[PDB]
């Protein structure tokens, strides 16, 4: 066979509703480090002075009004990528309707009926057209909402704008897509760069560009270069660029590059190429196209060929073959995944889970271990006791003063341990330390050495650092302790009484950070992180953030279904072991990260499958067993909401993030929890699990009663003088079959079905519409039967009494087979449809029943039915509902239905 | 007026869906002692052998077979109260049949066409059977609901009774009620006594009496008498009775009296006299019904003389003026009440809110003061950080190893201390313990000296009493002090040590519980309170009850919806208000409960109102203060799940306790939460709140359409020549707006209504009639007019086409009027009915359209409406439901509809 260039077929889903958004840190590598005119462009925006700077990008400091910022972006469009941006409603309409089956279907209707018989062509094309808007209004319907649902959780940026018909300016919220070129904007700790910038102004500005230029520690940005030489657009100390967080720091930047022209956006990325590698979902979508594709290919000419050769009527033999085959196209394909899925992610939207692309679901129901950190998901995130003492265990009040004006004059994110120590200072206190020292300076964190510093001054004449970090990190730098007042060396004794305490508290789940201080003559120089050195251990602050009420609950909800938790955290493993202890899950031996770093991947990969919790883990460390942990076939899940998680969470089949992380972890996530929490990311699973079950059944049953129907006219047509049934009457009869399977989407779904995580086999579907095709066959023969010789339908003058006499059988019998096939159980008894579908089914068998009596037969070219059918109708149709419910233990035993 | 002992109109809703069981708990007062040969039964009964106890009952050791069980059940009765047994259906079916106005209708229907116009006094007849058919089938529907629900959280006994065909035995869990006399059982801690019982075994056995004796302590009860002289059945140590909990030991019992013959059941309570007082919402129903009964003796009467004057047919005038009265009976409050509450009350069991008696919901919706434990509700009941160490602060092996023991050894029931020692201590010590170790005595825990004590053995020498308990109680008795392991007296510098750093200690919300141990020469007789002297003060156990992660929101919520939530704690005043600032509530100032003892109750009164947290509270004080805080016409809801809490429980406005509670505590309660949590708590109140307000709309409805009509017969009746409408045509009319106000119960209820708690006023029933009856009249001598000249129904002879054109003018509005008088609000757009209700609207609106052209309308004597009469139909509605919408603004400024 093969020939898959030559099949153009398939229209594919737009790339937003599938596939992830490219993120900007695809690597250090670059096309050539980016072409000229662009680096150069950078390069002279750096060092652009800053009083011509404004001309130049038509921006003002007072910011933008609302005329301005339209003429901006219409001059240089929408901060946004090629493939963010929706086709215009005409459009999709029109790439519905130009599918290559609904052209010939109309053309070989024009051709057949053309000479001598009109209304029967153009009432052909006009079920044709009604197809098409029934296609086309379920897609944009649901790209509506899905593209409604990715918006509602979306970077946004401060701005200045301009507020008030009086023309004040204010701090808008705006999303990231808004922030036209000469926009002015201002950044804190934990904004992601929505665009190129201009650092306008900047206090201790520290951003993580380790996407772009592949170093780990933040780099300062300061208002004015401070740098000899520039030589590179990506080092200048005087612009941020796009997909880079801020670590730590104020500032005040104007946007210079947006869209396309982003650094990333263009040539760096993104720009280059296209999508050439399909996702899982999408990959799996194309097989299932490709099987209806080959169905089609091998039936129709069949079809076509025989009722040619038996009837002489070509014209009208290939629009019969067309017509029974267009039940088989592609074209549902877009329809069925679009509706299905996104009425599953809106249902998750009231259940606090938002969905950011529809395929994201396959995973979110196909995940079996889910990676995440114990702080925030095990545990509360809010510390009830903490207790600030010396070396020496008594409670100091020096110990918390210090640990404050770290905590106080900081700017990186807030901490629980920063929020505990601002709120255990009482306010007299806290007032005379904030009039009696100011900051001068801020170290930020690093994992490399994992401490933070903050260095103040009460005076002119000296300066102290405050530096508060994990109990090791900070005795390694430490060289004299404050014991009973005392300013004494600290020796070994003292290190291993200290190590033994601390090792203690946290057997007890008490973390424990350690607090040293410094006196350094004043200086101008910045200070660095050698700086950290000689410093005076004051003391320790041991605080307990207890674990969640509801934590164990969902942790035996997440293992009965079938989910696997795996906790990667930096902490100690003494904590982790407690915490893990507490809340039911049992944390085996535990893996630190330094043991993993001289592990090769295979040995890894198969120590990570039976560890559960891994500790003192870097962020490299959580990327690197997340990704080996796809080893053997599983999905696997990572949730996490940190400012290093990105990677994480890109490498993960699933990432998972929360409405109140930072930038870049909700820009890399594929599902949002609105809140942080175990439980709502079960119920979640479970409930995209039912979607997916629930799309797989729409197209396995449309595409097995479609099957039966093909077979049921290739085999019986020979020996008819007529064709079994008149393509009008084919084309009414998907029609109405379609509108009954609207109500798909809202069906229900066993828990038998949901109970495990669900892996989705394209070639399954083929071994279904084999499987119970010709179950539909059968009866159709049988009418074929009844009504050639028991209703006397014999011959063409009295054609119409056969056709019409299968119509009603082969709507009422497509529609109703659908509560047979639907579950494994006995149906109406055990698994029952949703009222919407046994609504929907009801009303389309009433109107599949009366049409033949309507006044629209006659145009139809159907006849009245005479009374003396509806017994055999009845009969017919109990009878291939028994049949199927009795056969469907084979298919049931000799392949399964999950 | 007055003659209210004359009315026996009204019909009572059983006494089980309203109003509070007996709780058999009814302080100490007896009626004279109980009566002669029941206290000689008693006494009798104590002291009989045990060897002729098995003859007497007709009972075996190994228990009760099925056919014996059955026999003793039909001989002795069923273990429950004369007001507890449902009546047979059939019973219900003549009561609701049997009415005054359904028997006066009937005969008024036979008196009047039973003379040559037979088959109109049969249909009218016809008519209120079907009528009495659908109130029946609500109230059955409705009450069997109710008794389900009860019936769900039901205190269960543990019997032996035999399982499966081979005769074994097991030890079933029973309703209480299934209890037959002589049946055995056995009892542990926790476990009210269901049934007067004689005691087989016992081991530690002790059983709180407070409720029947007035006693607080314990008493032990043995297996055989160990007292001189019993003169007393009360006081006898080898009975039990009914209403009375199990403190702490073991004990197998038989059952020796059962349902009213049980002590309290008969002549002790709840068999003198009868439920005398009626409660509020019983009292508000009552209310309700005499106005409706008002309303009718004023307004019918009237009726029927005009008509009687005017066409001198009295025995058709007084079937005419029932007839428009009947729509305002009072029989419809029992099916409105029934089947609005109780579908509230199974919308309930699905949030985990069980409601054991349906009057409960109106407290529910209404509470506006809620007193709870700070333990459970708003802590974790577990405890994450625990340190037992001795007084000068080091860890101590000693003190866990010796509260192991108690913790272990203790009969009582178990606490979350208890929980983390057992826990707490490793398997090989634990196990080395409990083999060095054997149990000897236990002195349960009361609250007047508020210890526990257990006394073990190594040896057949000396005797180790170990008790624990809080820190001063403890210090109270310890004159010696294990210190650097050495026993030193315990001197005053060391008690203000300990008290100083216990102090610092609850400060960080660390409950501390002090252990103390003692060694004595070893003794045949009993161990008592007094052995508590003189002891070894071993340490004491620091531990952290984390406060839930969801309180917080559940506080604001409950804030929100206008209860004020008040802490009742037993506990230190410093770990309660540090639980209270760390779940945001505002402590205050507290008050400890030595504080209220000499308070008057007024002080008491006004200062528990501004107060939030109660801290030192003996179950008195709790009893106390939740019985003054409905002083000023609060509704108080107490909440709590202790052996102690039911006089509490009793004596709030409304009982809310855990499904996990003691026995005690289930019977008191009237709402039972399957979790214990406030946002559970909350959700339940606002759906109450939802159910009440559907009630009322209810019946608020019905009685102004109903007293709208009976106005507009009263006032244009004398002009005209005949009826206005056939009272056949009207008791369809009211039948089929029943049949639509059948999904009022599922109606949607504003957010505005149930923002704050409600207050009901059965007088605001007849301002609201008042105002909406004249409202439909107007339009209803329009449509008068509107027959009488435009249509010319001038005469007797063309009467049936007047009548007909009232009866569909007379159905439709009154089901249209629903959707405006429902809410405050502008229907259809600010707020709609649920689907339920729009579908039986229209429905019913349907049907009454249909009827007049139906085949049916010669045999109800409806004349076909002409074609020219459905515009003035709409103009008609339309102008009502206009004018009503407008008006509705006017009752709401100058009254209000909450
Ligand atoms: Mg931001
Ligand atoms: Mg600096
Ligand atoms: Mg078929
Ligand atoms: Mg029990
Ligand atoms: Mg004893
Ligand atoms: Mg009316």
């Amino acid at each position: 066979m093969f020939k898959e260039i030559f099949t153009r077929l398939i229209r594919h889903l737009p790339s937003r509703l599938v596939h992830r958004d490219p993120l900007p840190g695809a690597q250090q590598t670059v096309n050539t480090v980016v072409p000229p005119s662009l680096s150069a462009h950078c390069l002279k925006m750096a060092v652009m002075p800053e009083e011509e700077l404004w001309k130049t990008f038509d921006t003002h400091p007072e910011g933008l009004n609302q005329a301005e910022v339209e003429s901006a972006r219409e001059q240089h469009g929408e901060n946004k990528l090629p493939a963010q941006q929706p086709s215009p409603w005409w459009v999709h309409l029109w790439v519905c309707y130009r599918n290559p089956f609904n052209i010939l279907l109309t053309i070989l209707g024009a051709i057949s009926y053309a000479t001598e018989d009109l209304f029967a062509a153009g009432v052909i094309a006009l079920m044709v057209a009604i197809s098409t808007l029934l296609n086309f209004i379920q897609e944009a319907r649901s790209t509506k909402a899905a593209d409604a649902l990715k918006a509602m959780v979306s970077n946004t940026a401060t701005v200045l704008r301009v507020i008030n018909d009086k023309g004040e300016n204010g701090w808008l919220e705006i999303p990231i897509d808004q922030l036209v070129p000469g926009d002015i904007i201002k950044l804190a700790a934990g904004d992601m760069i929505p665009a190129d910038l201009r650092i306008l102004q900047a206090r201790d500005l520290f951003v993580a560009q380790a996407s772009l230029t592949g170093e780990s520690l933040p780099v300062e940005k300061a208002a004015t270069t401070r740098q000899p030489e520039h030589s590179n657009p990506l080092e200048c100390d005087t612009l941020c660029f796009m997909g880079t967080t801020v670590v730590s720091g104020t500032a005040q930047a104007m946007v210079i590059a947006t869209g396309a022209n982003t650094w990333f956006g263009q040539l760096a990325g993104r720009v280059s190429e296209q999508e050439s590698e399909p996702n899982a979902f999408q990959q799996g979508i194309s097989r299932v196209s490709m099987l209806l594709i080959r169905f089609m290919l091998v039936m129709a000419p069949v079809v076509l060929l025989i009722n040619g050769y038996t009837k002489g009527d070509w014209w009208e033999a290939a629009l019969f073959a067309l017509s029974v085959a267009v039940g088989l196209t592609p074209e549902m394909l877009p329809m069925i995944v679009t509706s299905t899925l996104a009425r599953g992610a809106v249902k998750l939207s009231k259940q606090k889970v938002i969905v950011k692309h529809l395929d994201a679901i396959q995973n979110f129901g196909a995940m079996d271990i889910l990676c995440t950190d114990k702080t925030g998901t095990l545990t509360q995130d809010k510390i009830v006791l903490e207790n600030h003492t010396d070396i020496s265990g008594k409670t100091s009040e020096r110990v918390l003063h210090s640990a404050w004006l770290n905590s106080h004059y900081q700017t990186g994110l807030k901490n629980l341990l920063d929020t505990a120590v601002l709120e255990g200072t009482d306010e007299e206190s806290a007032r005379s330390l904030a009039s009696r020292w100011q900051k001068i300076d801020e170290i930020p964190f690093d994992f490399e050495r994992r401490r933070m510093s903050v260095v103040v001054a009460e005076n002119t004449e000296h300066h102290q650092l405050v530096c508060k970090g994990a109990l090791q990190e900070i005795l390694n730098v430490c060289s004299q302790v404050r014991h009973n007042g005392e300013i004494v060396p600290l020796d070994d004794i003292m290190l291993r009484k200290i190590k033994r305490v601390t090792d203690t508290l946290n057997r007890q789940g008490l973390r424990v950070v350690a607090v040293a201080t410094k006196y350094l003559p004043a200086r101008e120089g910045d200070y660095q992180r050698a700086d950290e050195s000689d410093l005076i251990l004051e003391g320790y602050i041991a605080f307990l953030d207890p674990p969640k009420e509801t934590t164990a609950p969902a942790l035996k909800a997440l293992k009965a279904s079938g989910i696997t938790v795996k906790i990667l955290t930096g902490d100690s493993e003494l904590v982790a072991a407690k915490v893990c202890h507490e809340v039911g899950l049992d944390a085996g031996e535990v893996v630190i990260g330094s043991d993993i770093e001289t592990l090769s991947d295979d040995e890894l990969a198969n120590l990570a499958q039976r560890t559960t919790l891994f500790a003192r883990l870097t962020p490299m460390h959580k990327e690197r067993i997340v990704t080996l942990l796809k080893r053997e076939g599983h999905v696997v899940g990572f949730m996490g909401d940190g400012i290093n998680d990105a990677p994480a969470l890109r490498a993960a089949d699933i990432g998972i993030s929360v409405d109140g992380a930072v930038d870049i972890a909700r820009e890399a996530a594929d599902i949002i929890l609105l809140e942080k929490s175990l439980m709502v990311l079960e119920e979640g699973v479970i409930e995209g699990r039912r979607t997916f079950a629930n799309m797989l059944k729409y197209i396995k049953m449309t595409a097995s009663s479609n099957f039966g129907n093909v077979f049921s006219v290739l085999v019986a047509s020979a020996f008819l003088p007529f064709l079994p049934m008149l393509p009008l009457h084919l084309l009414i009869q998907n029609l109405l079959y379609d509108v009954s399977q609207v109500a798909i989407p809202f069906d229900n779904v066993d828990d038998e079905q949901i109970q495990k995580p669900q892996r989705w086999n394209p070639a399954d579907l083929g071994r279904f519409m084999i499987f119970f095709g010709p179950i539909s066959s059968i009866f159709d023969i049988l009418t074929f039967c009844l009504m050639w010789w028991v209703f006397h339908a014999n011959t063409p003058e009295t054609q119409t009494l056969f056709q019409s006499g299968w119509f009603v059988v082969g709507l009422l019998s497509q529609t109703l087979i659908v509560h047979m096939i639907r579950t494994r159980r006995v149906p109406f008894i055990q698994s029952c449809a949703s009222w919407p579908l046994m609504i929907m089914t009801v009303i389309v068998m009433i109107v599949g029943i009366a049409l033949p009596f309507s006044p629209l037969a006659s145009y139809l070219q159907l006849q009245a039915l005479p009374l003396s059918y509806f017994p055999w109708l009845v009969a017919i149709l109990a009878g291939y509902m028994t049949l199927t419910q009795l056969v469907k233990g084979f298919y049931s035993r000799r392949y399964g239905w999950q």
